[PDB]
């Protein structure tokens, strides 16, 4: 049974607060992920959510793909576009009209997000804002458990590259229940929902297993663990999320915090589950906090742009990054700051 907290709307940095911290960051270190509870307006959300996410997957396969874009990720991904994964996704990524300064300048990644409807689309504004209420909150409470200042995260998070994959499961077909292959996050902070149906497992630190650095072009953590315990179910509870740390988060914190890995199975029916990623503004830089004269760093744009290039070679948005050089701006942007 997974632990379970309660957030305080806001995190001052008070005796409460700094307690809180210190638990959350001692059960990622047992279990690897919590739960926090929602409330009913959070918990309202999060079904209307999944409910519009269902109503969309039944639409035909024809419109279903052509909800995409070539200046965002945002979209529609066909099952077997993310060994091939299962799930079919709508990605939310930051959602920017052509008016926006930084789509108007064509910054890699960004754009209007290619919403099959307005109900959708108020449905997934409405839980993302909720959602990071609760990662900015958790960012506080965990800056203040390692006893750093208060908004050590969340200065790099203003603004920040927060999206989410909206995920339909098919059931099992065949033989095969690799939904999605173990793996870590390649991001800062992951907060998951689920339906009741059932299939995320994730894997909780285990002394004396040596962990590779997801960041690192050299150590990949894809696949690792697959067919060996622990893996623990993420049993679907009403009135809950889970919250568990991506690669960012284990690379700023030097290791003291692990990159939780996670698969999903697939059931004997569909599964509906959303997997917040709350992140970094895009020309924002992580980097080591308990190693000073540490020259590492991960630029979050760059590490997203470079992520979904990679998975998604030949999607529009990929194409044309390529043909109109976009990459560019991430080297430009760079220029004339410190680091
Ligand atoms: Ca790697
Ligand atoms: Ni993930």
């Amino acid at each position: 049974n997974l632990q379970t907290f309660e957030l305080p709307t806001e995190v001052t940095g008070c005796a409460a607060d700094i307690s809180l911290g210190r638990a959350l960051i001692q059960a990622w270190q047992k279990d690897g992920i919590f739960q926090i509870k929602t409330d009913s307006e959070q918990d309202r959300k999060t079904q209307e959510a999944m409910a519009a996410s269902k109503q969309f997957c039944k639409e035909p396969l024809t419109f279903k793909s052509s909800c995409v874009s070539d200046l965002t990720y945002s979209g529609y991904v066909a099952s077997g576009e993310e060994k091939p994964d299962f799930p079919e996704i709508f990605t939310v990524c930051k959602d920017l009209s052509v008016g926006d300064q930084r789509v108007k300048a064509g910054w890699p990644c960004h754009g209007p997000v290619p919403w099959p409807n307005n109900t959708y689309q108020k449905s997934m504004k409405t839980f993302m804002e909720e959602l990071g209420l609760a990662g900015e909150r958790l960012l506080k409470l965990t800056a203040l458990g390692f006893e750093l200042p208060i908004n050590t995260f969340t200065d790099l998070t203003r603004d920040g590259w927060h999206h989410m994959a909206v995920l339909r499961f098919p059931p099992q077909t065949s033989t095969l229940s690799r939904g999605i292959g173990a793996h870590t996050d390649y991001g800062l902070l992951v907060i998951a929902a689920q339906d009741d149906v059932g299939g995320l497992y994730i894997r909780p630190p285990v002394e004396g297993e040596k962990r590779n650095r997801n960041w690192l072009p050299g150590e990949s953590s894809a696949g690792m663990f697959e067919h060996d315990e622990p893996w623990t179910f993420v049993t679907p509870t009403p009135g809950v999320w889970t919250v568990f740390p991506g690669d960012i988060l284990q690379f700023m914190t030097g290791g003291q915090l692990l990159s939780t890995p996670h698969k999903v199975k697939l059931n004997t029916r569909e599964r509906f589950a959303c997997a917040y990623f709350h992140e970094p503004n895009f020309e924002a830089s992580a980097y080591p906090l308990f190693e000073p004269s540490a020259n590492e760093r991960i630029h979050y744009g760059e590490h997203f742009t470079n992520m979904f290039m990679r998975c998604y070679p030949d999607r529009i948005t990929t194409q044309r990054i390529n043909k109109e050089n976009r990459l560019a701006h991430l080297e430009d942007l760079k220029k004339y700051s410190d680091t």
